[PDB]
């Protein structure tokens, strides 16, 4: 575990076909708070969806407020399905441009 970096982000899979809206964000909710995140000093929505196939990617990622809970997450939370389809839980990528 220990500390990687002051950027808090989670990377998220499989959340694309047959998926529900920014509800997601609501489903993260479940184990935690909504963090206002302080690059931008937005909410946590992110939503990758490519309409140029007509098909969505299946990529968001959301910001959670402590960055130890973001490991535990990937730990318990991940490692079943969404909708029936996989998802897959990371810490994302650092330095937010």
């Amino acid at each position: 575990g220990s500390h990687m970096s002051d950027n808090n982000t989670i990377f998220v899979q499989g959340l694309g076909e047959g998926v529900s809206t920014d509800q997601v964000g609501e489903f993260f909710k479940q184990i935690g708070i909504i963090k206002t995140n302080k690059k931008t000093g937005k909410p946590m929505i992110n939503l990758y969806t490519d309409k140029d196939t007509g098909k969505p990617k299946g990529e968001a990622t959301v910001s959670f407020d402590d960055p130890p809970s973001a490991k535990a997450a990937i730990d318990w939370f991940d490692g079943k399905e969404f909708h029936g389809n996989i998802i897959k839980v990371s810490f994302a990528t650092r330095r937010p441009e």
